């Protein structure tokens, strides 16, 4: 198919010819190119925007038109608004894929087997809505009579990062008061930490699973309520309806979640269409929402809501979502760029690049089309990064004058929690200098011309030049919102969301299965058993046999 | 120089050659391939080892040995043996690379400048060791009268990593009473952060500076020093002698130590031939022994020593650090994958990747040779990795189905530190699982096979196979410790920092400098006074013009 595409032939041929052609070079031709290789959407709201400069990258207008012309030809917008109208785009699941219903705000109908989802999104909205504001206000009591001084959310994968990320992000605008912990481990370790540094009379957990019985999380959540149960009794304090004060869940199984002690009132259920990557809008999201409370976690659907309604209506070259996804499928398909770097300037962005790694690597991380079939070309690339300053005394030195071109997202904010103090702007002279020495470099004669004014020694001068020199040409997408509020993050995660939609789209591959876990947790349940003192196993390849004998022989 | 050796074109021609060949396929012809292609590593303690098992890899005997006569011919083991006797390997800075010194428990004397650098380190240690057991057994008291139970390490990039990375290791093996906080931020946010988590009668701050002037670090120094100072003011507590009870010095100048308030027989040396990123073994690592104590510290240095050793004596074929380099340099040059994933089975070690990220890619993300001249081949890979379990249900779906190659460290430990419970068995089920996963995949027949069993619709079986199979012959090294001991993890680091040194011998670059930083570093100056209300900048490219004009019109 795509390897057979006039627009991707077309592409090849500009990269062929163009592709040598420094950053710099497209500068020096025409003076405004800052504004034609960017895009600011307003976000509706007291003075936001979010805002993409994605002009320091090595494509002319012939590129950019190519690209946009792929997009079309792939028919981006067309599948995109099927998804957003509730049809089963996840061919390989038989479902709808609706994240974008769980921050619909407008209340556009759809439309999933007869029934319009809203109904059931803002029924948990509204549900959540008047659980978090008893908790928050303190109305909520634990058995004892007191208010809920903590929240211990219990899972793992986007059950655990979405809303770590998203509350890190939001500490500002969070109650202080609560803390908020996140258990991901299969050992109890995690669990009895925070069981030993809560007071159990002040807590509520939260348990996330579907069906109510998943053994991982279901054990970590009885060493809750076991710890629960023991502590009321020593205390000759009784445990009628005790579990109900101090358990909720993120479930479906109504009868399951209340025979586990929850009262079904306190049941936030989520559906099969909102995927585990894609979930944190949904009841998932309860430890955000509890965290900063509901005006805040709607501000958090609107900005992903302003988001969307700017992705289905605004033609593909003006399109923010679309010109990412299309800058990094030239750098990833045609420079053959293996990885992409997400680098945030602003320390509560610093769980981001991790929530970012499971989005777009577990959703488009795939060898095989839709039509079935492998893929003719790489797909999705290994995401990395860290929150700015901090990366800069590190793996800085790589970006700048390594052999691997990496495109670079450069995150930041043009106002700052704390008004008074010289830090931010001391920050955002980093972030801007960062996209700027990586275009332009520095030359052999700029050094020789440093190094002559340091009055180096004539001779020690032509052998360092080449250690001091930097070769530019090196890419960065500079993305900037006036603040970090709930809303710009909202805006932040959506744009990725689609970003990532407009990549798998364009390489015909299914970005909302996850097939590429099953093989190891079959061969791990297939191996437990063989896991026992003096045992012998032959029944796998030679490695894994060996491994698994010097185990056997010699754990505890 | 290395595109025209013999021992290089020789390994291009069998990537040619035997390249596709299946990794199961280097099972099938030879049973014992496990143990020939492994090595074991006797730690001399309390039956600890250190094992890596390279069996799983794209290369047969004609290929290991091709590897090892690329190491010959390029002198690596002569070079290294030039490093541990104190040559000045460090072209381009000219200077000593010798953090084996800091960990030379043998005291075979090193010269660097007509002294024996062992007299100082020496020296150090055993200052340390006096002041630790001082502030561990309570004696060491604040202005006040108080014992220490906190410790609040200031420092950036090397002086940070390290130590966060070490500590959380080693957990187990740390006084439990003493919190260790980890201040990075140039933003004073973190710094009140942990001021308003600590009493400062019971507090010590360790400052991380050579020269004890550098601006950011002493700036977040005095925010402690100047909370101290007005803390026992408003208590009617004297401030006489009550710096020099609460801080202590990383540093060589005495003078300005001493000016600051603290008493130099705490200012703690270290050296210029130290670099940041090999630096926890010195006296940065104080937080680590204040932390876990001497004797652990001791047993930490030991295992980096036990390394050293091992891979100074060893010839090439059976030198665990070196076998460790030619497979990262076989994927990385010839297969051309551009990553290369950390994936420790052991939430203690939680951290190693991003302290990895700091050592692989600062040292070896190079683009020129010390003779000067452009590298003719790819330098160092882009690490990054997360602790196992976790990763697993994010993107472990693109190491197994994605497009890319990427060469995979699992690390993992024989024994747990909790001897009761199955958490530990379990876990490593899916350590042995994922390599075995990744290498065999999972056929088109077998997925088939599979479908049948379910009962599949005979029909959405054939369109469905390609979404569940898996190609294998992905490779993975298996790294394995007994136990993760203070020792244990003293022969990882060690290990790693000897991968690097040798894949950038091979390539001809200085490992051990990192210019890199220097540009961004230099245009950021030159930005921080155009931020300014209202503030038109010309003089620079169009987007860094655009991006800063936006800014000035924007902020406050
Ligand atoms: O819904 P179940 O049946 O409990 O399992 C699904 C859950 O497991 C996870 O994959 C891991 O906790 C979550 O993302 C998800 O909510
Ligand atoms: O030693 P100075 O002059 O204070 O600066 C060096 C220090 O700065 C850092 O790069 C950042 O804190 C450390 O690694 C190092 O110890």
């Amino acid at each position: 198919s795509l390897l057979n595409l006039p627009a991707w032939k077309r592409l090849q041929s500009l990269y062929e010819k163009y592709g040598n052609d420094s950053i710099l070079s497209h500068f020096e031709k025409d003076h405004q190119r800052f504004q034609r290789y960017s895009i600011e959407i307003d976000l509706h709201s007291d003075d936001n925007f979010l805002f993409l400069d994605y002009s320091k990258s090595h494509i002319n207008d012939e590129i950019k038109d190519a690209l946009v012309a792929l997009a079309e030809e792939r028919g981006v917008r067309a599948f995109a608004k099927a998804m957003f109208d509730g049809q089963r785009v996840n061919s390989t699941e038989n479902r709808a894929v609706l994240h974008v219903a769980l921050r619909n705000r407008s209340n556009r109908p759809i439309i999933v087997d007869g029934k319009d989802v809203m109904s059931d999104v803002n029924n948990v909205l509204a549900q959540m809505k008047d659980f978090t504001e008893r908790v928050r206000s303190g109305e909520w009591k634990g058995q004892t009579g007191k208010s809920i001084y903590n929240i211990v959310n219990i899972g793992i994968g986007g059950s655990d990062l979405g809303p770590v990320m998203v509350t890190e992000a939001l500490k500002p605008f969070s109650k202080r008061d609560l803390h908020c912990f996140f258990v991901s481990n299969v050992d109890g370790t995690h669990m009895a930490e925070v069981l030993k540094q809560v007071n159990l009379e002040e807590t509520i957990f939260i348990i996330a699973s579907k069906t109510f019985t998943t053994q991982e999380t279901l054990t970590n959540a009885m060493s809750a309520r076991n710890a629960l149960m023991s502590y009321l009794k020593e205390n000759g304090i009784s445990t009628d309806g005790a579990v109900a004060k101090h358990f909720v869940a993120l479930s479906t199984n109504t009868e399951k979640v209340r025979e586990f002690g929850i009262d079904t009132v306190n049941m936030f259920a989520f559906w099969d269409w909102v995927g585990g990557r894609y979930s944190v809008w949904s009841a998932i999201g309860l430890s955000v929402m509890l965290s900063i409370g509901y005006d805040n976690f709607v501000e958090f659907l609107t900005g992903a809501h302003v988001m969307d309604n700017h992705f289905a209506s605004t033609p593909t070259e003006q399109n923010l979502p679309m010109m990412l996804a299309l800058v990094g499928i030239w750098y990833n398909n045609f420079f053959g760029s293996e990885t992409q770097a997400v680098l945030p300037y602003d320390q509560y962005l610093w769980r981001l690049p991790a929530y970012l790694q499971q989005l777009d690597m577990e959703s488009n991380g795939k060898g095989v089309t839709k039509k079935s079939g492998a893929v003719a070309v790489q797909t999705g690339p290994i995401v990395f990064g860290e929150a700015g300053t901090n990366g800069q005394h590190a793996f800085y030195q790589l970006i700048h004058q390594g052999t691997k071109i990496i495109p670079c997202d450069f995150i930041g904010c043009v106002q700052t929690q704390n008004r008074v103090g010289d830090h931010h702007r001391t920050l955002m002279s980093n972030f801007f200098a960062q996209t700027e020495a990586l275009m332009v470099g520095k030359n052999a004669e700029e050094v020789r011309q440093e190094l002559v004014k340091s009055g180096m020694s004539g001779d020690a001068i032509e052998n360092m030049i080449p250690h001091k020199t930097f070769t530019g040409s090196r890419p960065s997408n500079s993305i900037l919102v006036n603040a970090l509020t709930p809303r710009a993050l909202g805006a932040i995660i959506a744009m990725y969301e689609h970003k990532v939609l407009v990549q798998g789209a364009i390489w015909g591959i299914n970005s909302y299965d996850q097939w590429g876990v099953e093989l190891g947790k079959v061969l791990a349940k297939s191996i437990l058993p063989q896991l026992k003192s003096g045992n012998i196993v032959s029944d796998h390849d030679g490695s894994t046999n060996g491994l698994i004998n010097m185990f056997n022989t010699r754990a505890h």
